[PDB]
């Protein structure tokens, strides 16, 4: 009956800029945090920590913002029966702290959608991001669901797609998840970017989509964590914007 | 041995402007928070929550940024032996969250030093804020020595005090704050202002202040919990600045736009 699609917290390459990993890894490659905002590790790449450049973790804050999200779930009684994620490790990060906020990261089993994953023209480098598998993700303590089948797998994704193409395959995508959800529980969340909660909800609503401009300015109307719900109208696949089951949260930077 | 000075956490009426009162306080003066960084509920105050206009209580980010210090200072075996705060409640709120992720919140009892309080020239009207009494504050869970004699009593403290006096203050405070703990253990702790970090140390250690205008614009630059070190020399009573024993921390904003349709 419900969905839920909610942006991905605080990036490790923007609190600490591009060229973070000068901040955090030695010559040797030895992760050496230098502010309190990092992690106090990273889980291990198969790729090596250079992957992290493309693929930045949240920060702690982040961290905490998707745990505040989890938490007011849960108090406001608020189930959640299927959760996906965009590969982004930000994004699966995200979506297990949510869990843990939610006292179900030893029960929900999150599916890793490639589909999901944000319009490829955004891909700051030549090639897309070496994504963590959803087999080694769970091997870094991530609850993520190691069977579950992708609608697009990440061979399927194209660099530098269309924004047409983004689009189609936000609502397809979206629409095979509301489809296998069906008939096994009542509510879905999306843990992802900013970019799906207008790409993955515009058609959803019935609404037409817009030029790439009018999207583009859409999607920086949206803060980390920023959380918007959909309730479906009897049959029709088409489905209204509700008041969210929780309230927002606004925070500043450190300052200074 | 060392004196850690830093700044409170994030506050309430930054985040959400001077009037966040009438956003969260309805008529019968019940607290219904509108925002996941506000915190799930506040301290009950002597004046009702009017009191609170003049002297605001951290955020939820504020209580992690102060518990995230604790928790560092924990990490690098750094003991804190004695822990003193402005009467300010987001000083107060600050200390206590830093000695929980310190672990020593059932241990150290914070020292409520109106000495410590801001230069008075940043409080508006002919009137200090009303700040919560060591007392009422123990009794709202955040951990204070009830037994602590200040230095400056709230009723010693200048309504628009000059800058210099400001200064002179807060070098005399720490001097006192010092010569107090000279016996008892070799750390302390101070949990204040902005302006408290060059206020507190610059006359400890001979450096000239800046005048008042230079002082403004270094004072904006301090992040919430920004926090510097002084150490001394033997028995000497000679300060110097050093590298502190944890690490910065800075995050950004939530960002987006802050509001809606």
């Amino acid at each position: 009956r419900c969905l839920f699609v909610c942006r991905h917290g605080e990036r490790m390459d923007v609190v600490f800029g591009k060229y973070w990993l000068s901040q955090c890894f030695d010559a040797k490659g030895r992760y050496i945090r230098t502010n309190l905002n990092m992690p106090h590790s990273l889980p291990q790449r198969s790729g090596g920590f250079r992957d992290y450049e493309k693929d930045a973790p949240i920060t702690v804050f982040g961290c905490m913002q998707a745990r505040l999200v989890g938490e007011a779930l849960l108090e406001s009684n608020t189930v959640i029966d299927h959760v996906y994620c965009s590969p982004s490790l930000r994004c699966v990060q995200t979506a297990h702290n949510i869990l843990k906020g939610l006292q179900q990261d030893n029960h929900l089993k999150i599916r890793v959608e490639p589909g999901l994953f944000e319009w490829t023209k955004w891909v700051a480098g030549s090639t897309l991001p070496a994504w963590i598998p959803p087999s080694e993700l769970a091997a870094a303590n991530l609850s993520v669901d190691t069977t579950y089948r992708p609608h697009i797998p990440v061979s399927k994704l194209a660099i530098s797609e269309s924004y047409d193409t983004y689009i189609n395959r936000s609502f397809q995508v979206t629409k095979e998840i509301i489809s296998e959800c069906k008939s096994k529980g009542n509510n879905i969340l999306i843990v992802a970017h900013a970019s799906s909660l207008e790409a993955c909800t515009c058609q959803l609503q019935g609404l037409s989509p817009q030029n790439s401009k009018d999207f583009v300015q859409m999607v920086r109307k949206i803060p980390y964590l920023g959380f918007c719900s959909c309730e479906e109208l009897g049959e029709t696949g088409i489905w209204q914007l509700t008041d969210p089951p929780i309230l927002p949260l606004t925070h500043g930077p450190t300052g200074g």
